[PDB]
């Protein structure tokens, strides 16, 4: 698990990136997003993350707003 | 039917989030916004809506500034 900020996220397409220290920037989708209520993002905001592996490459999962 | 405040409204990007006493804050989309004028909010304005529940979570549908 690791904290990052979001660096962009398309709500309309709902999807984005998050920066994080020491490492390239993460791709997350809206089913990566833990918890209650519509699953969105703005620039700015941070998370906590863990990274998978498929065959598009990494991804965010369980991301959880701070 | 639920009746809440606008939290926050981003209206370049034409979203935003309805606080209800109560409940978890709601998404807003500019398009559930109902009405001739251009589909924004402000802070603090008086909403009623509807909440819909939905594969990316719930949101506000059928927003009227009342
Ligand atoms: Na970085």
């Amino acid at each position: 698990m690791q904290r990052g900020k979001v660096k962009w996220f398309n709500n309309e397409k709902g999807y984005g990136f998050i920066e994080v220290e020491g490492g390239s920037d993460v791709f997350v989708h809206f089913t990566a997003i833990q918890g209650e209520g519509f699953k969105t993002l703005e620039e700015g905001q941070e998370v906590s993350f863990e990274i998978v592996q498929g065959n598009r490459g990494p991804q965010a999962a369980n991301v959880v707003k701070e």
